[PDB]
């Protein structure tokens, strides 16, 4: 099972400010760079955030990443319909000595 | 600005599981009692969780609090209409020597 903890499903309506969370521990999120990627069903992932809080080229400005201790978050400032996708976080883990991942949060955009 | 980090909002439909997050630091959430309260517009707030994970008397079974590392969460297992409210976390902060708060997560329950 995924080492990082992400809620499997989060919903919002257009324009809502929704932040999704990536809960880790001292050996991973707290000590290492976190990355986030977006994956539409059946599609190649797009890295949104690298090095905790840096936004990749080719990403809408409504996305931002941050960290708070053992937790990382991806904030969507104004949900849009095209944001319906699966969002994954990952980092190195010092204890496992390898990559660790969340299970992904599927964002649903409702009317 | 709030010292603890919460999603500004989230939506869900009746019966859906929703988790409210509250991320902090090693000097607040990690080592101090976290409390959660529920606020309805123009209504007396209710403290739902005290001491990280203890449910106040009368609080419905569907609410549960927990924390790990520097992040806390309140899980609502199966939204009801009456759960449409603003959920806040708070704790002591031993670095600031004062109370700290999340910004609140407004939960909207849709049809
Ligand atoms: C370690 N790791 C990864 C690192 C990804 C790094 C970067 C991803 C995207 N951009 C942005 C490039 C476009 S632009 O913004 O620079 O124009 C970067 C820019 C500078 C340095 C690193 C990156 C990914 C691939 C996430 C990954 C996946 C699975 C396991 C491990 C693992
Ligand atoms: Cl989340
Ligand atoms: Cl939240």
């Amino acid at each position: 099972q995924p080492v990082l903890t992400q809620s499997p499903s989060v919903s919002g309506t257009p324009g809502q400010k929704v932040t999704i969370f990536c809960s880790g521990s001292s050996s991973n999120v707290e000590d290492n760079s976190v990355y986030w990627y977006q994956q539409f069903p059946g599609t190649t992932p797009k890295v949104l955030i690298y090095n905790d809080d840096r936004r990749s080229s080719g990403v809408p400005d409504r996305f931002s990443g941050s960290k708070s201790g053992t937790s990382a978050s991806l904030a969507i400032s104004g949900l849009r319909s095209e944001d319906e996708a699966d969002y994954y976080c990952l980092s190195w883990d010092d204890s496992l000595n390898g990559w660790v991942f969340g299970g992904g949060t599927k964002v649903t955009v409702l009317d």
